[PDB]
Parts: structure tokens; sequence; C-alpha cells
DNA sequence: TGTGGAT
DNA sequence: GGTTATCCACA
DNA sequence: GTAATAC
DNA sequence: AACCGTATTAC
């Protein structure tokens, strides 16, 4: 048993029966829950489904996922598959409607094509369609409730019954009570479902080929052409009954919906701020709970609930294991999340799970999110209209370079190491000044990566190569030495080894090595590090040549490794191969937006108060006359009024005094006022040149790119050499 | 299999070695990596450990954790031992310093105790003690390390830098780095141990014997004699080196700390509102973040997570197990929590994990909550002393009954049926007017326990007996009918089953009846239930004898089955076993207390109000000369001086008229706040009244109990009969 | 054997 | 997401 | 055969 | 709390 538990009819009839396929166990609960018992059975797939045109044939036999769906359907596959021997009328897939969800449909619909075609082509496949919405008119036990699928019956339904209803928008089956979803989707009288059928034999086996086949560049260009990364959708408005539609119209839409959202938001950072959506909305929650380095470390699974509850409708697996990796300083150059407690290590032992935790952000990560209080960057809605979230952070450091990011979406995949934060500055006050800046003169500031494991990096020319293509492969190389010993022996002591390698796979590896006797004269392979440092030890035999073993180990083990750079992020909303000059310019003028955002703003605050100033000066002069007058008013409209009308206050003004406590009227000091009003003039004119004058702008730029660089340098930790 | 794996040290060296014995998985990674690996090993143990005394030897070498214990040490065990056998010097025991880490030491000791003696005796076994407090890694730019033991030695900590930089209270290890676990717990150059020694043979044996043994009538006298629940208790001034003690200590010791706990705090009801402390954080959390029954649903996560967070130091498992409960209405007569998703069934499926389902508290929920903003019931403050939360719910009907509760402590037990409301606040209503009620007459209103599954209950005799006693065993019987069938043949239908038992193993257990043959006759078994309605059917064959059947299953499966009272709850503090009469007078006394209090509440309030309308009265008829002296005035402290030195305003008086806003001046209007004054006068009046009469009242007590009837009010479910 | 808060 | 253990009391 | 967000 | 599967890309 890895695969799930079939729940079957209570009777058995082939030309009634219907077998509901359901994302996940949970729901499949519900299912059971939710069914009508006397023909309708219920499979739950785990997860997503293994591809049957990736995947070999022996691997798809050995996939219990699969056996259990052929034994269940009772017609075994492909060579002997028998239409009369099946089990079931109808077999009905059943997902969340959400991208995960149209992949797994997908993934099904390509084992069903090859392996069970005569099962498609007779019209007994369908899609189960859960609603959208849900509509609520009162409270308590008078609730009142309707659905809707598409956007135009959902406004349909704020007519129907309005006056103050609101609105569930459903992000999976999860959400459901049984009842729900019988109601709604497993009900042959009310439910909507879409029949699968075969137009075009040729046409579907190319659309399948290409979405889901091992050839990675037809699905690429395929995407390319298809997807409109730059826009929106509009839903299929669905009919009510069944529908049918073709294999090939299915997994494109299906497909397209998936590719999309985790090329845009899952796997692939901004080019920006280097960030994915998860990694951005743990920051800016935790940010916004004033979870913050300063202040106290607070339970890992209150952050990710709340990061969960408000903005990622996610696991919180997913969400926990980021949120982990961010505090992972041999993971990242500038650890963004500082936690308390078990966070793994480099032998890649298993993290305490939230429960145990306690966490903040780091205080770098402010830096990442300063100034995000003043209108510097775009937020959009969250996923219920609740709360609004940002859509990048204004990122006061360069943190795609400067952390990396690796990732692997559909079409695409991503690996961008980390650099030394100091240097990447250098870089980019460089370009700011010379805007043409080409390579070479770059990399006299920006020559490579820096690794948090440190070690040593090989290959000036493949390096320069990524920067301007974004590709390249470097080789890595652990940092050794040799130690004398009793008995006339050495040994080899390992210091630093490469990125993105377990130390204790790699000591195992080593040990294999003097197990086999690849090469001769290994005494003993110890791992001698500690919470002070990395220390393996490699003691040799008594005289056995130091050199012929360290060479064996670092070609034959991952003492040595290649990283490969394949820079790929996200730039106006698609994704884009890219060097050094892409990623450099694009963040210039990203702090070029978030520099005059910001100055817009605050030049608003200072104008505003200045006027008040301006007025309450005045109000001084006429202190005695100004409360007779509002003494001989009737009420606040009218005070205000007569301020207006009498000595030409503004509305702005005349609100701010006639909203002054008594108490106000004891300090009446004008000079201090008059020092105000200077310095907010003085404040006015430094931030309005900023906004008129690109040089001034840019200037300021670099200034404070310098302060952070200031604050934050460290050392490099990887070394460079040429060959 | 299922055992905690070995992390061995570098040598064998038995002399030094020592074995770290470890409270779980998470924390065996912080110790395995913390640790000086050249001597020390790690074996983690998974939660609680099997009671060596009550299971008896057979089945305790079947336990895996045991036998890799006894492997790991090598010398065998009981009479084979052989302590120049052992592999390690030292024997160290590591847990949390909370209660269940006290219950885990315990269990262990008792093992080694039984089995390992000469291992104890020879001084060999050792407690580990981490540290409870820590001063500050947020103050200033750390540089801090500063830990502690005691309440002495934290406040010889508050003598450091910062004047006031802040304190962490560790609740586990969990929230330790392997830096910070090494320098106080497992580095031999400053760690602090407890040493375990036999100083008596006799008086161990017998302590061993009382608190761990299958007697539970001895440890219940035990604690009656020991632990003091009234009383807080002190920690030893440890000593920094190793600190001997006895085994007989420690295991009163440490067992004293865990009984406690887990009777107070864990599963044992509240006589007042029938909560556990669990439940109660459950509510009032949700509660305080409006996710109440006419607001949205909120993921399960994120409730959970900030559950954990400000009030419940404990597994999330843990508290949305509870949170599930609250919400399945074949458990609750009154379910406390609305939940969307699969929460499970009466099937005893398996519900769905936080991740998908959401929730908020039902409307009746509201009323355990009713009026807690108006300082009605005792707060304490939370775990880190961030924020308070209550140690009792005000209680607007009387939830211990209506909703019952089973739980399983040390040294006691409880089991509670629900009953029906309306009933419940009949007798309450009735025991308010008469105090002195007799069990007879309540039983007029109340008539026995109401089960949200309905059934038949029999045994009005041991109803009685339980309403006195508090224990009592009475018959639950499944409701059934027969339906004629075509061939001269009956089924049985059950419609209702008894409450506590799973749908679909009944099932399952009657048809094993069927298989087996154990009694003539059962045709088929089918389980017709759906979310309409519950219908299992036993269509019997021709001419079998459907009551010698009916009969059968009675006795056989859990068709039918007998409930035990053993109704047991907190009062002051203290375990307490409690028939009707204590429940209901103290509920009584309760909202005695709770309407006492929010009327004194509601009062200050109008009073404060009332004082400041008198004074802004007089103001009016003095306005002129007001104005004149705040003009005259320094500053707002100066102002208030002169108001109250010349016109004899109160500070509380003063304070409002310098505050008001300089509008406030246009209005002369005396009437409207004449009116206002006089209506306060009133709402006072009524309230003292309340206060100062206990007839009065209780009245109010009454009236609001009627209110909450006639609103909640539901039709009995379970039918009554005498056997 | 199995209830429900705990590890 | 299911599977697998223990404690505790009481029939 | 492996990285990291997802189911 | 460990153990167990899958998708997706590029060496
Ligand atoms: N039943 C279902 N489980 C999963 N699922 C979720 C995991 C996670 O949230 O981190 C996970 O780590 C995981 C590991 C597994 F090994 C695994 N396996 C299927 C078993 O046969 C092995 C599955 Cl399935 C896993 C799912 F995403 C959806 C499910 F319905
Ligand atoms: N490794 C550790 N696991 C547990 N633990 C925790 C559970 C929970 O929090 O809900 C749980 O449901 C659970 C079930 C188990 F079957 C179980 N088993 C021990 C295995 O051999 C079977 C264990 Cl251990 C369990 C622990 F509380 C502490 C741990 F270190
Ligand atoms: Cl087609
Ligand atoms: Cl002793
Ligand atoms: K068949
Ligand atoms: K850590
Ligand atoms: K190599
Ligand atoms: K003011
Ligand atoms: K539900
Ligand atoms: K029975
Ligand atoms: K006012
Ligand atoms: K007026
Ligand atoms: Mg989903
Ligand atoms: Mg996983
Ligand atoms: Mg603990
Ligand atoms: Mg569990």
């Amino acid at each position: 048993l890895l695969s799930g538990k079939l729940t079957p009819a209570q009777s058995k009839n082939p030309a009634k029966n219907e077998l509901y396929l359901v994302e996940g166990d949970s729901a499949g609960g519900s299912a059971k829950q939710g069914r009508d018992r006397k023909f309708q059975a219920i499979l739950p797939l785990r997860g997503k489904v293994i591809n049957t045109a990736k995947a070999k044939m022996a691997d798809i036999l050995k996939n219990e996922e699969i056996n259990t769906m052929i034994y269940t359907i009772g017609a075994g596959v492909g060579a002997d598959f028998s239409i009369e021997d099946a089990n079931y009328d109808k077999i009905i897939i059943m997902t969340d409607a959400d991208t995960d969800g149209a992949h797994i449909q997908t993934l099904l619909l390509t084992f069903f094509y090859r392996y069970m075609r005569p099962l498609v082509e007779a019209g007994h496949v369908y899609i189960a369609l859960p609603p959208l919405y849900k509509m609520s008119k009162g409270k308590g036990k008078k609730e009142e409730v309707a659905y809707a699928w598409t956007d135009g019956e959902l406004e349909e339904l704020r007519k129907q019954f309005g006056k103050g209803a609101t609105l569930q928008r459903y992000k999976g089956l999860g959400e459901m009570n049984a009842d729900q979803l019988w109601e709604t989707t497993m009900n042959p009288e009310t439910r909507t479902l879409i029949r699968v059928t075969i137009e075009d034999l040729a046409r579907a086996e190319r659309r399948v080929n290409v979405l889901m086949g091992d050839k990675v560049e037809p699905r690429r260009k395929w995407i390319e052409d298809n997807v409109k990364f730059t826009l929106e959708e509009a839903t299929v408005f669905h009919m009510s009954n069944i529908q049918n539609m073709s294999l090939e119209d299915i997994m494109g839409e299906r497909f397209g919906r998936y590719s999309k959202y985790i090329i845009q938001d899952r796997a692939l950072p901004d080019i920006r701020d280097g960030l994915k959506p998860v990694q951005r909305r743990i920051l800016y929650s935790m940010n916004k709970d004033s979870n913050t380095f300063d202040k106290s470390y607070r339970k890992s699974a209150k952050s990710v609930g709340n990061i969960m509850g408000n903005f990622h409708p996610h696991g919180d697996s997913s969400i926990y294991d980021a949120m982990v990796r961010m505090s992972q300083n041999w993971k990242n150059r500038e650890i963004l999340v500082e936690m308390h407690g078990n966070n793994g290590s480099m032998d890649g032992d298993p993290p305490a799970a939230m429960r145990y935790t306690e966490a903040r952000l780091s205080e770098i990560a402010g830096y990442l999110l300063q100034d995000i209080e003043k209108k510097t960057v775009p937020f959009a809605w969250n996923f219920d209209d609740t709360e609004k979230e940002p859509t990048v952070l204004p990122a006061a450091f360069p943190n795609l370079l400067v952390n990396g990011s690796t990732g692997i979406s559909a079409g695409y995949a991503t690996d961008i190491p980390p650099h030394n934060l100091a240097e990447v500055i250098d870089a980019a006050v460089y370009m700011i000044d010379h805007p043409t800046a080409k390579i070479d003169k770059l990399m006299e500031f920006l020559p490579g990566p820096d690794f948090p494991t440190g070690a040593i990096i090989q290959g000036r020319d493949e390096i320069k190569k990524a920067y301007e293509t974004g590709k390249g492969r470097v080789v890595v190389r652990s940092k050794t030495e040799i130690e004398k010993l009793k008995g006339g022996k050495e040994q080899i002591v390992i210091t630093e080894i490469p990125y993105e390698i377990n130390k204790a796979n790699l000591v195992k590896k080593i040990d294999d090595v003097r197990v086999n006797n690849k090469v001769a004269g290994i005494a003993e392979v110890r791992d001698e590090s500690d919470r002070d440092g990395l220390r393996i030890a490699i003691e040799l035999k008594k005289d056995a040549n130091t050199e012929l073993v360290l060479n064996y180990l670092f070609k034959y083990t991952d003492l040595q490794i290649n990283y490969n750079f394949n820079m790929v992020a996200i730039d106006n909303f698609t994704p884009r191969q890219v060097g050094i000059v892409p990623i450099l310019s694009s963040y210039i003028a990203h702090r070029r937006e978030v520099i005059l955002a910001r100055s817009r703003f605050d030049k608003e605050k200072a104008e505003k108060r200045l006027h008040i100033v301006e007025g309450l000066i005045r109000v001084i002069s006429i202190l005695d006359e100004v409360i007779a007058l509002i003494r001989a008013s009737e009420n606040k409209a009218d005070a205000k009024e007569n301020l207006k009308v009498s000595y030409d206050f503004t509305e702005e003004q005349a609100e701010a005094i006639v909203t002054l406590q008594l108490y106000r009227l004891t300090n009446t000091d004008v000079v201090v006022l008059q020092e105000e009003e200077a310095e907010l003039r003085e404040k006015i004119a430094m931030l309005a040149a900023i906004i008129g004058d690109e040089r001034t702008m840019y200037n300021l730029m670099k200034k404070e790119l310098r302060e952070v660089k200031k604050k934050f340098a460290t050392p490099r930790l990887s070394s460079l050499e040429d060959t």
C-alpha cells in the first residue's frame, strides 16, 4: 500500500457505476461520505501522478497508483484492453479547480490516452467541475447559500440575493462539506461534467507528445507560442449538464494554466528582489507581524499559519521548508531568517517541525522590506480579498545575485549561485555611473560567485561566459591541507567543500573508495567536524602516495564538482535567460522606481504638514480673536466656515485648528513652529530635486547602496583560480 | 523498525563514553550536532517510553525502544546483567525541563531500577538539566550569552547591562541551537548533572511501585497525601557540577510534578465551564481574533498556530484534534466549532489536516465567552508573559453537563455524558429558587443523559445513583425496527447507535457474526446510511428466529453497551468526584460571580462618565472663566492644577476638560447632557441593586438562563426507559 | 479494547 | 497524507 | 541522482 | 516524528 484505497460501490453494474478519481485522501474522504454508495466508487490519488509519456514502461507498471487503477477498472491495459470488461460506465476525474489540479488531470488523461484509448473515444472519461464561488445571505441558522462557476453566474447571484451578502472563493475541495460536494459535483441530477472526446487522433497525439514528452525544447517553444504571460485569461462559461471537449483542447487549456503559474508564481525568482512568491510572502507576513531581528523569536507554526491563512494557499510543509532554507547559512550567503532550534545541518539531517522551532527576520531582511510602508511598490489583493500583498519588495540590496536561486519550472529551470554583497554593490554602483558598461569591466568589481561554503572556484573563461549568456560551467573544488603524523604518515584534511554537497554522503562516498580499494593507501576516514569547524580527515597508510590519493578523490568523488550556471528569472512577467547586465540594469531600474515613489510619498506628507504649520503660525498672532470666533460659532461646520470667510484659512487648516485640544492654547511658541517650517521647506527642496533630476536621484541611489555595503560587507569565502 | 537510531561515538572507551538518551528525534538532532563525537553517543526516544512496572516482561522485550537500549549498553538485562560489559561510564537522560519531560525520566528510571539495578547503584545514571532562562539574544547586539536555572540565579542576572534587556523562558529543548545546548548541558566542563543513587533499597522499591504499578488506589492515595494542588513549588538551588539524589526523592519530585499538571491542566474539565485548558484556549484565541459564527471561516492552520504561539505550549496535533472534536456533532450535543471540510464521520475515518480545513466558533460558543471583555473572570499570564488568558470562561450555559467530558489523568479519570440543554437549565433554574433541592425533584426536570447519537438509555435507578455519587452504570441500546420482505423474510433496521461507537466497525463486527455463523440466520449486512440518515440493515434468512438474532447482537456486539458515569472535575484546583448537586451548585455560584463582576464593571464605566458629564455641565456656566484660565496656564499640567485649585474639578474632570477639542466651545446645550446624566443615574441604580441584593441578582441569573434555553433548546434525542 | 489529550 | 508506538483509568 | 517548491 | 511516492529541468 503506496496507493490510495478503493471504496467500492454497493453493487456491480457496469451500465451505471461511476469511479471517482479524487485529488488526495482527504477529499477522497468527503467524496466517500457525500456519495451515493449504490453505484459510486471512490479511488483517491496521492498527489502528482506519474507522467506516462516521460517514464519507461518498466517503472510505469511498478507504480502502485497505476496498477490499482488498472485493476479497479478491471479491463487490463494497452495490448489486452477490453472495454466490455470495464466495471464502470463513467470514470470521473475530480480535482481542485486550481493549477496543480489542472496538472493532475493532464497527467491522468495522458495515461488513458496512451493505455486505455478505447475508453476515452467511447466517451467514458469525464472531468467533474467543482464550483468556484459560494454566496451567503444571512447569519446563524438563517444563513442561505448558492453556488457559481463563472463570473457571469456570480454576477447573477449578486442580484438574486444581495443587500449585504458575502462571497467565498473556493481554493480547493478541502473547504467543502460532503453534502456541499454532493449537491454541486457528485449528484447526476445537478453536477456539471465535461466529457472528453477525441476529434482528431493526429492532432491529439501531437498535442500530448509536445506537452508531456521528455523533449523540453518543443514544450518550451509551445509555451512561448501559446501562453500569454502578459495577460489574463477569462474562464470557460460552462454549460450546465454535460459539455463535450476534445482531448487536444483540454490538454492545452490545462497544461497552459499550470505552466504559466509555476513559471510566474512558484519556481522562478523575480529579477528585481530575487525572490519566489513563497519567499516574498514569508518575509512580508513576518514583517507585518513585527517578527523582526530586534524583537523576540516567535514560534514557527504561528508564522507559517498566518502566511498560509493570509497569503499563500499551499501546504505548510512547503512554506516551512522554504522558511527553513532561508535560515541555513550554508545555503544562503546572507540569511534572511534567524531560527532557534534544529534547522538542519550540512549533513542534511531533517530539521525540527514547526511545532519545535522559533524564528524571526534577520537584520538584513529588514533592508529588503525598507520603505514598504511608503507606497514604493505595487500591491495586489490576496486570494480572498481581505488584504493586500506586495508583488515585489523594495530591495535595498540586490538579493538575486547575493543569495542566488535554484528552481525547476515547466519548460525552464534556474541555477544562480550566490555572490559577495560588497562585490555585487561595487558592480551596481559602477553601472549606475556607466550604463553601457561591459562584462570585462564589471568583472573588475564582481569577479565571480562567492559560496557560503567557500572552497575553490576554477574557470574564469566560463564565469565570463555565464555573465554574458546566463550559462557556463565552472569547477568547484574542496579546500585541503596535509598534516604529518607519527609513524611517517600523512593525512588529508578537508576544511571546505563544494556548494550544495551533503557532507555526510561525501564522507561515505570517500569511505567507499577505501572499502573497495579503488585507489591504494587509505587507512581510515573520519568526520571530525563540530560546531566550531568543518574537518574531514583521510588518514593515509604508511608511505602511500598522498597526491595519487587526493587526485583520485577529486576526480571520482564530489570532493570536486562542476557547477552549472543557468541564470533564469522573471522579467516583465515572462521568463528570461539573463547575464549580469540585465540583472544589474533591472535592479537599478527598480531602485529608481522605489526612490522616486518614496520621495513623492514623503514630499506629500511634508507639504500637508507645512500647510498646517503655516496656518498655526498665523493663528498665534490672532489667538484670542480665533477663540472668540469659534465660541461665537454654532458648531464644528459653522466655525470652520467662519475661519475661512474671516481669516482665509483653507479647509485643511480650519479643520486642524478646530480639532486642537484646549491645552494646546498654553503652548504658544512661534519660533519653534518657524524652525519646523524651515526644516520642512528644506526637506521638500531635497525631495523635489530627486523627483526632478535623474542625476540627483542616481547619486542618492549610490549613496544608499554604499551605506548598505558598509554595514553588511563580509570577506570573500570562495577563492578564485583561472583554469 | 520502530525505535530511534543510535549515532555512536567515534571510539570505544567504557571508562569515558557517555550515552545521551534524548526526548525526541528533533532534539536528538541538535544533540548530535552539538556533541563531542569522540566519546558522546546519542539515542533518541520516541515520546513516552513503556511503563516497565505496569506491563509484564515479555511484552517489555517486544518493545523495540527497550531492545535497542539494552543492545546499545551491551550488557544484557535483568539477572544476566554484567556491569563490566557496559559500553559507557555514564547514561545521561536529557529531556525538556517540563512536566512530560519529568514523566519520561520517571519511566526510564523504573526501567533501570527494575532491569539494570547495579548500573544505578554504581552511580552511572544521570539527569541532564537544561537551563530554564536566557538573558536575551535581542539585547542590543547580543554579546550576552547568559543562562539561568533557578529564580535566584535569574535575579542575579538582572544585574547585567542594558538596564532592562529581555528574558527568554525555555519551554523545551527545541528552542536551543546545538551550540547553546553544548555550552549549557552537554559539555563536561560546564554542564550540571544530577547523579541518581539508591540510598535505601526498601524505600526505593516501595516508592517505585506506588507510582508506577497497576494499582490505582495506592497511587491516588499518594497523590492526595503529597501533591499540594493549591500551592506553588520552588525549584532546587541546583549546584554547579554534579549533585547526588536518591531514586526515591527523584521519582517523587518528578511524578508529583507530572501528576499535578495533567490533573489540573490537561485531562480533567473545570466544574464551572466544563472545559479542559486546551479547549478553553481554542475558544478564547479564536474569539479574540474575531473568528466567530457571523464572520467568514478561517484556515484551521492559522487558528492553531496562534493558539500554539500565544497560549498552549504543545503539539499542533493535539490542538487541532481537540478543535476538530469540538466540531463533530455526533460527539458534542452542542458543537462549539463549525468547520468546513472533512472533519471526520461516525465511521471514524480520519479528518483532513489543518492545511485543508477552515473553521469558526459556533453561535452558542459565543455564549460561553459572553461578557469576557468585562473583567468577569480571572486572567493569568501566558507562558512567556506577553499576554493574559482566562482561567475559566463566563459560561452563560452549563456546558459541563450539556456537552460532557471524557478524560484519563493520573490517579483519576472522567466520563460525564452529554445532556439536553433545556432540561439542564430547567434544573438549574429550580435550584436557584430551591438551594436544598434533592435529586428526586431535580430529576423531574433533568431525567437523564441525552446523547447526540440518540438511542435508548435504560436504568433509571443507576442514573439516580450516578446523579448522587458521580458513578453509575446504564445501558445504551440501538434504536431498531423490523421490516417485512418478499419471500416471507424480515430484516432488522438500525437507525440510531450508542454514543462513542464507531459505525463502520460495528457493521463489520456484525458481518463477522454472519461470516462465522456464530448464531444462525443472517442473510446479509448492508450499511445503507448516507448524508441524510443512519440506516444499517440486517437481512435475515427465511425462518430464522429474529429475536434470537437481535438478542445475540445486543449481547455480543456494541449494538448495545454499558455506559459508565465517572463524573470527575476540577473544583478549587483539586479533582473531585461529584453528582448533579455539586455540579449545578458550582455553576450557580460561578454565574453569581460573573454577574456581580459584570455589573461592577458596567457601573464603573457609567460612574466615570457621569462624573465627567457633571463637570461638563458646570463648565458651560463658567466657560469664559475656564478659557481665560487655560490661556493663563503654562502647560497641560498647570492648567489642570488651576482647574482643581480654582474651581474644584477633580483630576478626572480636569483631564477631560483640557483634552476637549476647540470646536466643543460652540455648544452651550446643557439639556442633552442632563438627559444623559439622568440615564446614567438610572443605569447605576439598577446595577447597584444587583450587587446589593441576592434576590435581584438571582432573578437576573434566571432571566438570562431562560433567554438561552428559548434560543437554543432542542428536542431530546435519547429515549429513557427503566431496564 | 478503546476512550482523548499528550510525547 | 497514512502507517506506526507509547502514557493514563476503567469497565 | 539531485537540487526545491508543489501535490 | 520517520518513512514512503510523484512533477518539473539540466548536467
Ligand atoms: N497521501 C498523500 N500524501 C502526499 N504527500 C505529501 C507530503 C508533504 O505534504 O510533504 C509528503 O512528504 C509525501 C511523501 C510521500 F512519501 C508520499 N507518498 C505517497 C506514499 O505512497 C508515499 C506522499 Cl503521498 C506525500 C500528498 F501530496 C498527497 C496525498 F494524497
Ligand atoms: N518520532 C516521534 N514520534 C512521535 N509521535 C508523534 C505523533 C503526534 O505528534 O501526533 C504521533 O501521532 C505518533 C504516532 C506514532 F505511531 C508514533 N510511533 C513511534 C513509531 O515507532 C510509531 C509516534 Cl513516535 C508518534 C513522538 F511523540 C515523538 C517522537 F520522537
Ligand atoms: Cl482531439
Ligand atoms: Cl533511594
Ligand atoms: K469485469
Ligand atoms: K539553528
Ligand atoms: K569529481
Ligand atoms: K491636538
Ligand atoms: K465538515
Ligand atoms: K454488547
Ligand atoms: K472632544
Ligand atoms: K450650539
Ligand atoms: Mg489545491
Ligand atoms: Mg515531504
Ligand atoms: Mg515538552
Ligand atoms: Mg498522530
